[PDB]
């Protein structure tokens, strides 16, 4: 009557692997270098503690609900939490989320794939600071085609084109197999894989010095407080969605997977092991390998206007410049690129799976057909992102930063406050190994709803092409639902 | 067990209004201007009995003989002639062409419900030659929001975009209602108002006469041979393409009506009125309006140039700026914009019905369903020829030139060639109440099918946003036909 995680371990590695990814290598150096450093910590921290946890615990609750249902995603959950047309609405915003976030990401991914093909393999740059860092800005921009003039058109490379292909493939030979014998062993080789190429970079990051530092300046950037920052409404509002990216809240993927663990197994222990792998890969490992190095070669204030520059100018251009004026460089580079490429993959498969889970639950497809449809969906609309300038930025923004602030809102509320705060507490500690303090559950019904209603409340014209396309994806899962629905009248 | 057509006058009308359309007011005039006039006549009449005609009757008959089996569609009636999974997706070209032309044509059809209306109230220009256009070529450009500057948008007027959700609206009204209560009963009020809104039109042009001519010289250019252009192929293939715009050929739209008539009810005279009906009106009618009136007030040679000028200049530009310099003008003008209307109107729901009698018969959506879905779909997807300059052309040019020429010769191979030539023919005549003469069995077996495929054998970036999206269109409907057939197996 449903997949099931095989074991505990496979269960919370799948679930590290669902949040270990590029957020925490990529996405939080240039968060915390653009604020302050240690001035973002405390709200990290506090955002952490506030929505993190508890926003974590409702969704594997969420999951393992509607899962015991035959039901993996939110138009169901939804749905059945709250016997309301609205519901299903609503609900289509963690089927949306998801892939529009898969989009873009599976193909920043397929570059990782493709920096560690080509630093394998050697075909790099080889190299005054702008004259180290200049044939590595170029490479990226060769890769993917960054417009020359006026047109906002993008050329990515035969090469970049057909390693999206492949990385494609490989996300979709994982997830064909299905959850215990696809995603769940893939975990158990992932993860450890992970770790271990972390861990060797770290180590090998915290050797560089230079005439401008050492890598434990750049770790003292990043862990020493301004309690001057705290003041600043930017730096919350940067923390609280790192935190959310981070630990893949509100994108229906943290749900999509609870709903195949066993009705009575732990979510509580199981739930905040997860959260807690994913907040240390972030904070002691990404968080030293990026800024550290950067820091070592540039100083910090240039570390941190590299940090501004770009998201992706600290990650594919500054760090393998850095490693260039290192004996095996370029091998640490793929050992960099190919780090990446596995966090990316654990995590793409976690996004692509809600989609996958709909068209099993709802519409009754198999594995086979579910899997290849949505790989069909997403190399199709990837197009968007791979020529057309900036379409990421804006993809990523709806429903990458925005939507899923709103969708943890919503599900928190649908959860907690409609279905019931204290069947909402009963259904999270059922089978705990653990039960969660007693404080978070006044966490749960105020402070969290609260914090981000707060927060909530607090360009060219191709914007408009990459608009109308995910409002028409909108209107298309919309569709599927509603088929679903008809689907089970008959 | 299905939806018919209650009478016979109602099924001829209704066939009739889908055919006698923008195609025969606007597109016609501009088709003939542009190859010489009567230089157009001469292919254009072979193209007729050798393309029209012969299309026209295969078209009826698989229409018919999918109705019987519940399938007015062709993904299905394609795999119930040839049962091969290539023939369900060649069958998604006759989902694809009317939506896709549904797009901009209901689009253009609001502009001339709009321009009516500003023409009834008065609220249009009042006015050297260009002197007397400008107001006209502005009053448009207003309108439809035409780019000032180098930016490839538009800014269509807040009317303009009300007025196609009217348009929108009205089609759906119709439609909600069904085939003999909607369509058929509209079509036996929209026919005969606009067949006497033409004459009268056709009559007030027949009196005008300037310094530069008559209308009788218009009539000349229209119906003289110039037998030198007949070596030209470019005449051919403008020829052809119109008259298979006009009948309605290749967009699964004569298929999907006939799909209604009663499985005995003949098609053979049924189809060839409905055909004789739209050339009567497309060259008595539409050919003595447009064509005539340009060259009274400016000559062949101006006339000729106008027409070329644009698809739009000689219909919304030129012929209401001769209308103002006559007497009662304005009101001349709306009732030229009213014709256009309603002979839009009784064409669109045509284009309309194919994707409603899919989700109907292959979906078992209610018919309020299919309607609204269908029309959201159209809605939503004609923002990119409302706001994308250039988008209408390209998809004009896709589905409604090219698309609609491939798509009837490989409904022809299908029906005529796979199938069985003499199972075709049998089943073409089966209730006629007359027969398909006999030299029509070659023209169909060999000469229409050589014909159009020794003719078939024989831009700015934003062209990529167009086909992008009409490329995700067809892999969607590509997807609902998988669904489908999912569907029949459960
Ligand atoms: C512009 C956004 C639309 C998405 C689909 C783009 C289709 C690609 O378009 C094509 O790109 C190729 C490689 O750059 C080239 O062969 C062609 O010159 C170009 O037209
Ligand atoms: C299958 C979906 C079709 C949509 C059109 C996409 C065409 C992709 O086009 C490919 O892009 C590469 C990367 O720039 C180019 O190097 C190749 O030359 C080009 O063939
Ligand atoms: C934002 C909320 C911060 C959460 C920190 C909670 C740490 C656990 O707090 C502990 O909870 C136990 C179990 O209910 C109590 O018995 C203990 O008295 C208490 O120290
Ligand atoms: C550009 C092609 C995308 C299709 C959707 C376009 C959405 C409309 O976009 C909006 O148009 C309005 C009227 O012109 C204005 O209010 C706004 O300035 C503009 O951003
Ligand atoms: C419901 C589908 C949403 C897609 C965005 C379309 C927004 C339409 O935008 C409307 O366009 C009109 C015409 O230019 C403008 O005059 C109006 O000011 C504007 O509100
Ligand atoms: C491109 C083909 C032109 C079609 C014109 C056919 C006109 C009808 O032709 C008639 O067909 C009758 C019925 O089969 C025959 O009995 C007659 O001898 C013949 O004149
Ligand atoms: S996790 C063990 C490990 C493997 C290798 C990549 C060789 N390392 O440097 C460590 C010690 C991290
Ligand atoms: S079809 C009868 C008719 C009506 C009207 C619009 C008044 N006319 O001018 C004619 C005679 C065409
Ligand atoms: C979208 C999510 C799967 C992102 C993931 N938690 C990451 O940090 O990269
Ligand atoms: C697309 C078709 C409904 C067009 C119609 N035959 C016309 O001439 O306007
Ligand atoms: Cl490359
Ligand atoms: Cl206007
Ligand atoms: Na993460
Ligand atoms: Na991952
Ligand atoms: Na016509
Ligand atoms: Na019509």
């Amino acid at each position: 009557k449903r997949e099931h995680w095989a074991t505990r371990l496979g269960l919370i590695l799948a679930m590290a692997g669902n949040a270990v990814g590029l957020g925490n290598f990529l996405r939080f150096p240039v968060q915390a270098a653009e604020n302050g450093g240690g001035a973002f910590m405390i709200p990290y921290i506090i955002a952490f503690l506030l929505v993190g946890i508890p926003l974590m615990w409702i969704e594997w609750a969420m999951g393992r609900y509607g899962g015991a249902q035959g039901h993996g995603t939110t138009p169901a959950i939804f749905y059945l939490l709250w016997r309301n047309r609205f519901a299903k609405i609503l609900g289509v915003f963690g089927l949306w989320i998801p892939l529009v976030v898969a989009i873009y990401y599976v193909y920043i991914e397929s570059w990782t794939l493709g920096f560690a093909i080509k630093f394998l393999v050697g075909l790099v740059p080889e190299p005054d600071p702008d004259s180290i860092l200049r044939p590595f800005k170029e490479f990226l921009y060769s890769y993917i085609g960054v417009p020359k003039g006026d047109e906002p058109i993008l050329k990515p490379s035969l090469f970049a084109y057909i390693v999206f292909l492949i990385t494609m493939f490989i996300n979709v030979s994982i997830l064909i197999r299905g959850i215990s014998k696809g995603i769940e062993r893939f975990a158990k080789i992932a993860m450890p894989t992970l770790f271990c190429l972390a861990v060797f970079l770290v180590i090998r990051v915290f050797l560089l010095e230079t005439p401008n530092g050492t890598a434990a300046d750049g770790l003292n950037f990043l862990w020493t407080p301004d309690f001057e920052k705290l003041k600043d409404p930017g730096v919350w509002i940067a923390a609280v969605g790192q935190i959310f990216f981070t630990l893949s809240l509100g994108f229906g993927a943290i749900i999509t997977y609870a709903s195949y663990v066993r009705k009575d197994q732990d979510i509580v222990l199981s739930g905040l092991t997860a959260a807690t792998l994913n907040e240390k890969a972030e904070v002691i490992l990404g968080g030293s390998i990026s800024i550290p190095a950067a820091v070592a070669f540039f100083g910090v204030a240039n570390a941190v206007a590299i940090a501004k520059a770009g998201a992706f100018n600290l990650g594919f251009i500054t760090l393998p410049a850095i490693f260039s004026q290192t004996a095996g460089g370029t091998f640490l580079g793929f050992l960099w690129f190919f780090l990446l490429f596995f966090a990316g993959l654990t995590s793409s498969i976690a996004i692509m799976q809600p989609m996958i889970a709909f068209l099993e639950d709802e519409l009754k497809l198999s594995r086979k057909h579910a899997v290849l449809w949505t790989a069909a969906i997403v190399f199709f609309s990837a197009h968007l992102v791979m020529f057309l300038n900036k379409s990421l930025d804006e993809m990523d923004f709806w429903a990458g930063t925005i939507g899923v602030v709103f969708f943890g809102l919503t599900e928190l509320i649908i959860f907690f406050w409609i279905f019931g705060a204290d069947k909402a507490w009963e259904e999270i500690n059922r089978g705990g190994i653990i039960k969660v303090p007693r404080i978070y559950y006044y966490v749960m019904r105020y402070i969290t709803p609260a914090f981000l209603a707060v927060l909530l409340v607090v360009t060219h014209w191709t914007v408009w092409i990459t608009r109308f396309y995910i409002i028409g994806l909108f209107l298309f899962l919309t569709f599927l639902v509603f088929l679903a629905e008809r689907r089970r009248n008959h």
